[PDB]
């Protein structure tokens, strides 16, 4: 049933065939079930396992490498002969990588996806529903409620559908829906049709909304929609699916990837070449081309790439970023401007009225003033008034009594004792519960509270005022005017005479221009210039002081208009029903910055991020908290970085692009404008991190390249959000910069380490080739370094402590490249160093190692020329050169070498001695680790067949740390010309 909104409580049940006593019948839920589904939002659809299949194989690297399998396959299928014929251990292996890979992707895909779940988790287990299968009520899984069933909610429960008010129970229904509409204050709902079919959610008072919850009350209704129907299911209705473009990370890896595929064709057509001068020998440069393919491919790296960021993801969020987009890490190192709102964001939104003026005398010229002070910041209704540093019974001033009671009136929340906390919480609005506790705090009539209780105190003194004026009815506030007001008529009926009046409270601003008399007390006096003049002269010395108070003006219109001549349908004639005013008085009330913001506003320009403030203050008071958080400098000219959305709106679409080239402050904006920023800084290749918390808020998130929304926000800000502030504190916006930083940097380097790695066995499957020698390495040895041996260390690098500078660079460019032209000089050469040291490495066993045969390197590089016996190799077995042992150095020498290298990678350019291993202490544990699994491939006798491998002695180790420790050495010498002749 749709816009049951607008229908009456007996359409819908007419409309339903169910009784508000009976409910529904078993039948009719079998039906309703069959034609509406549960009441959930459905499992994620569009996603298809086998035709995800498609996408590994569209990449390139897999092509290669799926190609590598079948090569694989068919040549330990041919050669039946010199080899066991259970020897399909290589072929198996690389489909499992392939598999492996394939599932890794899939499997925090899941991870990239989910973030939209975030909104499944506002939905119910249980409710609450009259059946007829029994004549109380049932509690029903949330998931089985269809439309059409009786609903009944109390207070406390969250709405498990969207239901149309039959009859609430209770003396009056209050739904807190911030999570849907934003609405700060609990709506009162009533049963009566809201007429409009199309009218906004806010004005549906008479409907409750599921995953929102009761504030007090108990009602009964009937189910409209369920599911997806529901409006917080039409927030699912866009569900991404929207364009999806690569990541700059991943879009330089890709180019990597078919350079990759360049060099490996390259190679192979080189060695087939340089073989000048059959079937044993078509198996030759096919092995090699696998054990190219092998050797070129880093295997493992997404693997690395998707564990490090699944533990950053966890990282940030126990520092309250929630992190819904994961590309979103990578552009989080590339934030330029954060552009935050003020409230609840850069203060606690922990309001409470510091300050506030009647008028004292009035003569001619002169008009002096009564100012008040009053103790205590939290909302608890506790704290002197003062009046020159000493305490003042407030009710002795016929001007406040009129302050307090505007203030009690001019309200729609009030205060609460929790009862468990021991402490007072905001109901409601935290601009308009600051009054309530003002009011609390003054007790103009002297109600005694003194033996109360903590909870009858949160709201008598309100209460009196509300036995004295009956608020008849409420004039919204409006953008147009600024102010607010209600019309109240006196309740005592004992006390005569006194009259209808209307109380209102809004900006000074426009309130006091419409303004013609001044109240002194309980006299009335017209206003005049003069006066006028020292109003706003204290009004701008708050707003601007060092406390930087919000100001409120408080009138009251003493003769209002014929209550049955007023139209309240039109927002538009409200302001003239506010005219004629006498002012009251003024209350400003503070809401600190947050005690970390200063510093961390000051970590944003030390790392080169501007900070753009929108806030709904005046001008003024906007440029002043600037000041104060440190955006601008105290005694700074800010004329030009300071705009309002109406001075922004009147300059030509020229002049409003260069103003987002430099601003940071804008004050009382429309909703549109902060899309058009975004848009604006987008024409300087800036990249923003927006803040929303609101309904409007979404399309500026969907459009910011980094939307951040926050977690006491709506839920479709949430949605719209690359990420979501948990504790809204602006802080945890800097704090998941540096991590975004501080993981790049670290992504970096073990993407490095593991294709400079990858490079070092090409040169040695190359060298192996051109100088003829036997293979030193298989592929089933380079699947373990590439997968186990070299994956933990690079892992433990995406530790890396961060560096010291993080915050002192700025934004890291999107087009930066993976390598610099030095960086190509320094990982060619040692993987130059990695090839040549294992080749030389087996070559060492075969001539000079005393177990070995001590074989010439004409015999070595001959050794497939061995036929029978002969002359040439006199002395010798064919199959010294299958050897385990010259492969096991070789591999050992790749192993201990990565882990050196490991060593090295902990810094880009830092010596080893300034920066020592032991500063990431997870990476020395990978490197015990990858060697135990050597030493373990080496002696459990499953091991050492499989992989083709035997335990070195004493000595043959003492080679390879002979060979391989010297990478140390050359890569320290290499940091050094760096350091210390590049730069300068
Ligand atoms: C980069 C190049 C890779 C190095 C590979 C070395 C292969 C050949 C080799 O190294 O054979 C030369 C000698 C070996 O020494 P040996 O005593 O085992 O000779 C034989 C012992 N016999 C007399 C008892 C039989 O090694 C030496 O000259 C050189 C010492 C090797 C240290 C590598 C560090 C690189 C800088
Ligand atoms: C190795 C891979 C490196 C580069 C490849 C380029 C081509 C080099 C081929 C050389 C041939 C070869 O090695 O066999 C020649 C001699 C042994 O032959 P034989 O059996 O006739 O002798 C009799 C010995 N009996 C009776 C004991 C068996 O072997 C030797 O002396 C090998 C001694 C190796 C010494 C390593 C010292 C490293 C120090 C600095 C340089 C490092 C950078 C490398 C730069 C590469 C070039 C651009
Ligand atoms: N586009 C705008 N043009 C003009 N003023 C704007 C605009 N947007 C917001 N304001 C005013 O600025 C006040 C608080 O804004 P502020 O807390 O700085 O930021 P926001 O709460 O708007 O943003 P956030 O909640 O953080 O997303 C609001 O209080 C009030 O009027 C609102 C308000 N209200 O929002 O309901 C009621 C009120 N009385 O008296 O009822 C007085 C206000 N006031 O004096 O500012
Ligand atoms: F060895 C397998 F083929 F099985 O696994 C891999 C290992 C590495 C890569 C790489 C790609 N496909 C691979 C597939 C190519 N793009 C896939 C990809 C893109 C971004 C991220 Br993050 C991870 C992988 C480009 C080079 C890196
Ligand atoms: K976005």
């Amino acid at each position: 049933m749709e816009a049951a909104h607008s229908k009456s409580t007996e359409e819908c049940l007419a409309y339903f065939g169910v009784s508000e006593t009976t409910g529904l019948t078993p039948d009719q839920v079998k039906r309703h079930l069959e034609k509406y589904g549960h009441n959930e939002l459905p499992a994620e659809e569009g996603k298809s396992l086998w035709e995800l299949v498609i996408e590994q194989f569209e990449d390139l690297l897999v092509r290669i490498l799926l190609l590598a399998a079948c090569i694989s396959f068919v040549l330990a299928w041919f050669e039946e002969g010199e080899e066991t014929i259970t020897a399909f251990v290589e072929p198996f292996v690389i489909l499992l990588i392939l598999i492996a890979n394939a599932i890794v992707g899939v499997w925090q895909e899941r991870n990239a996806e989910n973030a939209i779940e975030a909104l499944k988790e506002y939905e119910p287990e249980m409710g609450k529903v009259y059946r007829a299968d029994r004549k109380s009520v049932q509690r029903i899984k949330a998931r089985d409620i269809v439309p059409g069933d009786i609903v009944e909610v109390a207070v406390g429960d969250k709405v498990p559908a969207d239901i149309r008010i039959l009859s609430i129970k209770s003396t009056t229904l209050r739904v807190d829906q911030s999570i849907l509409t934003g609405e700060s204050v609990s709506v009162i709902k009533h049963t009566e049709p809201v007429p409009d079919p199309r009218a906004v959610n806010q004005d549906k008072k008479n409907m409750l909304f599921s995953g929102t919850n009761i504030a007090a009350g108990k009602a009964l209704g009937i189910v409209a929609t369920t599911g997806v129907s529901t409006e917080i299911g039409k927030i699912r209705d866009q569900m991404a699916a929207t364009e999806q473009d690569k990541t700059p990370l991943q879009q330089k890896l890709d180019e990597f990837g078919e350079q990759l595929s360049k060099v490996i064709s390259l190679i192979c057509v080189a060695v087939w070449l340089i073989n000048i001068g059959w079937i044993r020998g078509a198996i030759y440069y096919f092995k090699i081309a696998v054990a190219l393919a092998v050797a070129a491919i880093p295997e493992g790296l997404p693997a690395v790439i998707t564990t490090c960021l699944a533990l950053g993801t966890r990282r940030m969020a126990k520092k309250n970023a929630i992190v819904r987009s994961l590309p979103s890490v990578e552009t989080l190192g590339c934030t330029s401007v954060i552009c935050s709102d003020k409230t609840g964001t850069l203060t606690t939104n922990q309001m409470s009225v510091c300050k506030m003026f009647i008028i004292d005398k009035v003569d001619g010229d002169f008009c002096s003033l009564n100012e008040f002070s009053i103790t205590g910041s939290t909302y608890a209704p506790e704290g002197e008034v003062l009046k020159n540093d000493k305490p003042i019974r407030s009710g002795q001033f016929d001007g406040l009594v009129e302050l307090a009671t505007i203030c009690a009136l001019c309200n729609d929340s009030s205060l609460d004792f929790n009862e468990t906390k021991g402490v007072y919480e905001k109901v409601g609005e935290a601009t308009e519960t600051a009054l309530t506790t003002l009011v609390e705090k003054m007790n103009v009539f002297n109600t005694e509270v003194r033996n109360l209780s903590k909870v009858e105190r949160a709201n008598a003194c309100n209460s009196v005022i509300r036995q004295l004026m009956k608020k008849e009815f409420t004039l919204e506030f409006s953008r147009d005017r600024k102010s607010m007001s209600v019309y109240c008529s006196p309740a005592k009926s004992s006390r005569a005479a006194v009259g209808n009046k209307m109380f209102v409270k809004g900006a000074p601003e426009g309130v006091i221009d419409r303004c013609n008399y001044v109240r002194v007390g309980t006299t009335r006096v017209p206003m005049t210039g003069p006066v006028k003049e020292k109003i706003l002269s204290v009004i701008k010395e708050w707003g601007t002081g060092r406390d930087t108070l919000r100001c409120l003006a408080l009138a009251t219109r003493d003769t209002p208009p014929k209550r049955e001549e007023m139209v309240l349908d039109d927002s538009s004639r409200f302001m003239e029903y506010e005219t004629d005013l006498t002012f009251v008085g003024v209350v400003g009330m503070l809401d600190p910055p947050r005690k970390e913001v200063m510093g961390s506003i000051q970590l944003c320009r030390d790392a080169g991020i501007r900070v753009i403030m929108i806030t709904g203050d005046n001008k003024g008071t906007a440029i002043a908290i600037c000041r104060r958080i440190g955006i601008f400098g105290e005694n700074e000219e800010v004329a030009d970085r300071a705009y309002t959305g109406r001075e922004f709106d009147d300059l030509p679409l020229a002049e409003q692009r260069e103003a987002c080239r430099r601003a940071c402050c804008f004050a009382r904006v429309e909703p549109s404008h902060k899309s058009k920023i975004v848009e604006y800084l987008q024409s300087y290749d800036e990249i923003t991190a927006m803040t929303g918390d609101g309904v409007n808020d979404a399309p500026a998130l969907k459009k910011a390249e980094i939307g951040i929304a926050m977690g006491s926000g709506t839920a479709v800000a949430k949605t719209a959000s690359e990420m979501v502030l948990a504790d809204d504190n602006f802080s945890t916006i800097v704090a998941a910069v540096e991590e975004g930083r501080a993981i790049y940097n670290n992504m970096k380097q073990f993407i490095r380490y593991l294709i400079s790695s990858n490079v070092g066995e090409v040169v040695c499957i190359f060298l192996t080739a051109a100088l003829g020698l036997p293979e030193a390495l298989i592929p089933v040895q380079l699947l373990w370094v590439n997968l186990v041996t070299d994956g933990l260390p690079a892992t433990a690098l995406g530790f890396n402590p961060p560096d010291l500078d993080i915050m002192d660079r700025p934004p890291r460019s999107p087009k930066e490249p993976l390598i610099s032209g030095w960086l190509f000089f320094r990982y060619m050469a040692i993987g130059g160093y990695v090839g040549a040291a294992t080749v030389g490495a087996a070559a060492w066993w075969f001539m000079y190692a005393e177990d070995g045969p001590g074989v010439t390197y004409h015999q070595l590089t001959h050794f497939m020329q061995c036929t029978e016996d002969h002359p040439h190799f006199e002395g010798l077995d064919c199959e010294i050169f299958e050897a385990p042992e010259p492969m096991t150095m070789a591999l050992s020498v790749l192993v201990t070498i990565e882990m050196c290298n490991a060593l090295n990678s902990l810094s880009e350019n830092q010596s080893l001695m300034r920066m020592p291993p032991w500063v990431n202490i997870w990476l020395l544990g990978s490197i015990c680790l990858s060697m135990s699994l050597h030493f373990l491939i080496l002696y459990v006798d499953p091991l050492p067949m499989i992989f083709k491998l035997k335990a070195l002695d004493l000595t043959q180790w003492l080679m390879v740390l002979k060979i391989s420790l010297p990478v140390i050495g050359l890569d320290e010498i290499l940091k050094f010309i760096a350091r210390n002749y590049l730069e300068g």
